[PDB]
């Protein structure tokens, strides 16, 4: 089809991956340098908080959307895990 390489289909078929965010995950690597010395699969948001200050790169709404999506209770803990999942959500079943 005339003009196909735009809207039909270019070098990729369609393919948002690749290409995408994903510096996100290595904007927050400095988790292992400044969040990784001698603890388990388990932080609180408020040491989290002050880790993330100025150890990860992050914006409120990442952080804050993910303190309360960690937390069901907003006590004010965080699941480690819950939270490592969403950097390593890269793996379905």
């Amino acid at each position: 089809m005339g003009s196909s390489h735009h809207h039909h289909h270019h070098s990729s078929g369609l393919v948002p991956r690749g290409s995408h965010m994903s510096d996100e995950k290595t904007q927050l690597i400095e988790a292992f340098y400044n969040f990784d010395g001698d603890y388990d699969g388990f932080v609180s948001v408020e040491e989290f908080r002050g880790i993330i200050r100025d150890g990860l790169p992050m914006t409120e709404a990442e952080i804050t959307e993910f303190f309360e999506a960690a937390d069901p209770n907003n006590t004010g803990f965080i699941d480690y895990k819950a939270f490592a999942a969403m950097l390593y959500s890269v793996d379905e079943s």
